[PDB]
């Protein structure tokens, strides 16, 4: 997919991703997949 503006919401719902990193939101990963390093997978939605 392409890049995806990381304004979904305010719903601070810090999702980690497959990296080690809790992104705010799915769609802050998808900041994260569209500028982050690698294609991230998300794996828990907290602060693993």
């Amino acid at each position: 997919k392409p890049d995806a503006p990381c304004i979904c919401t305010m719903q601070y719902d810090p999702v980690c991703g497959s990296d080690g990193i809790t992104y705010g939101n799915a769609c802050m990963l998808l900041c994260a997949s569209a500028r982050s390093d690698t294609p991230i997978e998300l794996v828990h939605k907290g602060r693993c």
